[PDB]
């Protein structure tokens, strides 16, 4: 199936890689809130404590 | 070019995944620092020191 099958393992391959980056964005983004979650906490502490 | 032309866009999406999966591991690698330095930085603050 040389060229069919060529791209039919590419597709295959493109569905994992889009996969990987799905599951990226959704950890970098709830890892991006809750730093500034905690930094919002550290100028608040320090306004009240420093 | 069908075939010949879905195939090369195939190849060409697969780069450009391949390249974004390592920028996003390299964001995220440095978001959990930047959030492990702040998560110190609230801890040393509610034990008093500023």
């Amino acid at each position: 199936r040389d060229l069919e099958a060529a791209y039919n393992n590419l597709l295959r391959d493109k569905s994992a890689l889009e996969e990987e980056k799905r599951q990226l964005e959704q950890e970098n983004e709830d890892l991006a809130r809750r730093l500034e979650s905690s930094s919002e906490e550290v100028t608040r502490l320090r306004r009240g404590q420093c």
